[PDB]
């Protein structure tokens, strides 16, 4: 059994460790971890069978099966995961976003059943980190070129359940099912992609049939028509639990923004529910918090903010934003309240948001400016602090929190900038750090309770909407489970 979906774009060369044009999930179906993400946020064994623990807290050692092959045949060794770790340090600044390329100190291969990886410090994230789709994966160390992988491999020979057959450019992608697996054999033996880089176009090829699946998240088909598809029986539809925020971030640097109560009225001011019914059909949760309580370290029990434009005008009227006899917009001192909003100009989701936004604050007082610009100067924007609002989004499972929340410290960025009018902001990069490396459970989740409890009662943020995996599949293809890695797809669990 067969099956036929819809991407975007190509899947890219599958080179494991590197980014565009690769596509994650692509990646994830071909090579593997050594160690498997998990709904809850922690691992289990996967490629390593079992490792031990702390010399200093930094040093580990994984023992790894020895029945796993490539896909090729040849054999998975600790020598070719020393290898994959060496090609993939000697590119290492590439990796800089991500903290575990910076903490790795050593690989060594200690026997052919046994690795040993040192860190510069205790980085309790580290085994999610090696769980990710890239770029810790594993290839055939006969398919680097001249020794390395950074400029491009050979063939995408890897250890997983699917292998990439046949590609070819603007057309599609096939993969096939490894009958040589190490663990199970999956259902489907085939899974073909053509490439549909249009919305509407995707939507049209699952009508027709002439595509079977379609497994994505907000931008994966026009959110009305999946509301369609979800209300006809002939269709499967599924929607996730909450995968990530969006919000907008709110400059605390910046006029009126860096007003406590400005911030605390703009949280009251929208109506999420409407929002979401008018503009998203229902297929986003209302968020009240930076982050979903079913994230890790976060079910911390934060006050929701209702939609309450009584309660926020009282909080601007009050704050000395006055509202004139027979004016709509507040005043301070002749200054009229006003506030930028930023997004990108093509994105239309964002779009449509930012003018339902601009209508619920104007109800308060507030004149919402509508900036739509190209991606790239949205891009500087952020890294200048040169905005007022702007849409904001998390970063997914297993990013969140504490890839989201180390990202704050970061000087060149817009969560960092936003946050320079915060009389706390120092206190909270400190306890980013502090969280980060800590090995207790109870000081863990004391130190994130407090770095999330500032950032929601300064009212850092506006959250608005939690987006949710969607799913529109043939019925015959049974149920589809979500994988706990928001950017892969649990191909290899469908059983039709």
């Amino acid at each position: 059994d067969e099956i036929t979906t819809a991407w975007p774009v190509n899947v890219g060369p599958l080179n494991p460790h590197l980014y565009t044009p690769n596509q994650m999930f692509a990646q994830s179906m071909v090579y593997e971890p050594l160690v498997k993400y998990q709904a809850d946020g922690s691992v289990i064994p996967w490629l390593a069978k079992s490792w031990t623990h702390s010399e200093d807290g930094k040093t580990w050692t994984f023992t790894l099966r020895d029945d796993v092959k490539f896909s090729n045949g040849e054999p998975f060794d600790a020598e070719a995961a020393a290898e994959n770790f060496r090609a993939v340090l000697d590119n290492r600044q590439r990796h800089a976003w991500l903290e575990l390329a910076n903490q790795i100190v050593d690989v060594k291969a200690l026997s052919k059943t046994e690795l040993q990886i040192t860190l510069k410090s205790a980085y309790y994230p580290f085994l999610q980190e090696l769980a990710l789709p890239r770029p810790f994966r594993f290839i055939a160390p006969s398919q680097f070129k001249n020794h390395e992988t950074m400029n491009g491999i050979k063939a995408p020979i890897g250890t997983g359940p699917w292998i990439l057959q046949e590609s070819k450019l603007n057309q599609y992608d096939v993969f096939v099912r490894n009958e040589n697996y190490w663990g199970e054999k999956p259902a489907i033996k085939k899974i073909t992609f053509n490439v549909i880089p249009d919305p509407t176009t995707r939507a049209v090829a699952f009508e027709t049939g002439d595509i079977d699946l379609l497994y994505g998240n907000e931008g994966l088909l026009p959110l009305d028509t999946f509301a369609r598809f979800s209300q006809n029986p002939a269709y499967h539809t599924q929607l996730s639990q909450p995968i990530e925020t969006v919000m907008l971030a709110l400059n605390t640097a910046k006029a009126p923004t860096n007003e406590l109560a400005v911030r605390e009225a703009l949280n009251y001011a929208v109506n999420k529910k409407s929002l979401i019914d008018n503009a998203l059909y229902g297929t986003q949760q209302v968020a009240d918090t930076l982050f979903a309580p079913s994230v890790p370290y976060a079910n911390l029990g934060l006050k929701p903010s209702q939609y309450d434009p009584q309660k926020a005008k009282a909080l601007l009227e009050k704050a000395g934003w006055t509202l004139p006899a027979g004016k709509d917009i507040r005043e301070k001192n002749g200054q009229p309240l006003r506030i930028e909003l930023s997004f990108i100009g093509t994105d239309a989701l964002s779009k449509s948001m930012a003018e339902i936004i601009r209508a619920d604050m104007r109800q308060i007082g507030a004149d919402v400016s509508l900036i739509g610009e190209e991606e790239s100067s949205i891009y500087a924007r952020q890294r200048d602090g040169r905005f007022g609002m702007i849409f904001h989004r998390t970063w997914g499972a297993p990013y969140d929190p504490h890839a989201f929340l180390s990202s704050m410290r970061v000087p060149s960025h817009a969560d960092f900038q936003a946050q320079q009018g915060l009389a706390d902001k120092p206190l909270i990069d400190k306890e980013i750090g502090e969280v980060l490396a800590t090995h207790d459970e109870t000081q863990r989740q004391a130190l994130y309770r407090d770095i999330l409890t500032r950032l929601h009662d300064e009212a850092v943020y506006l959250p608005i909407s939690y987006i949710s995996m969607m799913v529109v599949s043939k019925p015959e293809l049974g149920n589809i489970p979500y994988a706990p890695i928001a950017t892969e797809i649990p191909f290899e669990q469908i059983k039709p």
